[PDB]
DNA sequence: ATGTGACTTATAGTCCGTGTGATTATAGTCAACAT
DNA sequence: ATGTTGACTATAATCACACGGACTATAAGTCACAT
């Protein structure tokens, strides 16, 4: 569907296994549903900016480094 | 609000104006409601990633380049 | 399958529900997964005594409420 | 070990003797291990439902007899 | 008769994830009138 | 030109649940040898 958001739902996803953790920790961390974040890695979900940064302080992650491995994803092949 | 979705919304009106577009043009180049950009600049909306897109394009972006400026206007 | 696994069943979902609680609460007071509540109420599994008791806990109730409300579902019609 | 687990065992124990079995026999009729069984009235095996199922058969007591003697059992 | 121990093999119970209908909150889109 | 106020309607996001596969703990079932 979306360029961007597979983007965004890889490196979610990435992020969340290299910390070890798993998807309902995540789906806690980020004060959103269990199937949220199961939603938006498994297809791809189209996600708000404010549930983007939920996601991102349930990282455990900044803003910065966060989109900083959006552009490496981006940028491959 | 949302310091995010602040930074967002200040950098889409940034690269609009670096651009010389008004917010007119810039919903007529990506088929949007003018009335729907004017709402983000003045951060009144919580745009969903594919709106965020739509709106790249319509700036003549690439996600790039926004995320690039987006991490520099973040960093005060 | 079993006579009284499927009362036994029946008789978790009953009080489960007669408490307002979900199956989330329930696996959450009971220490086990909520992929078990599911799998024990859904297709009447076989649960070990112990399982059993860390049920009736869960839903904050005694070995003979449970054994009374059981010998109940058993008798009807 | 458990409190229910022990009373279950012990109920067990108690109508096999009421009828006056040995556990060879409570182990042949119910078509289950003696030695099993032995296990269960030492309250060293937490059985499934299943299993009392057939132990019950055993026994020859209904679901409903079972649970009305092991009830007066658990209250001292 | 019953009670051990110790040793496989079935399965109970765990852990991480997928996929889904139904409801609620809210973004997406477009009016009217402002300046 | 841009701003703001209601609106309607699509859909983001929630909530309770089912379902699967793979792995781990342990109950199910059977030996040998006590007594």
């Amino acid at each position: 569907e979306s360029f961007l958001l597979s983007k965004v739902s890889f490196v979610i996803k990435k992020i969340r296994l290299e910390k070890g953790m798993t998807q309902e920790d995540l789906a806690y961390k980020s004060n959103l549903d269990r199937t949220y974040i199961s939603g938006i890695e498994r297809n791809s979900r189209n996600l708000t900016i404010k549930s983007l940064e939920l996601i991102m302080k349930g990282l455990e992650v900044s803003d910065v480094v966060f989109f900083e491995m959006l552009i490496k994803e981006i940028l491959k092949h």
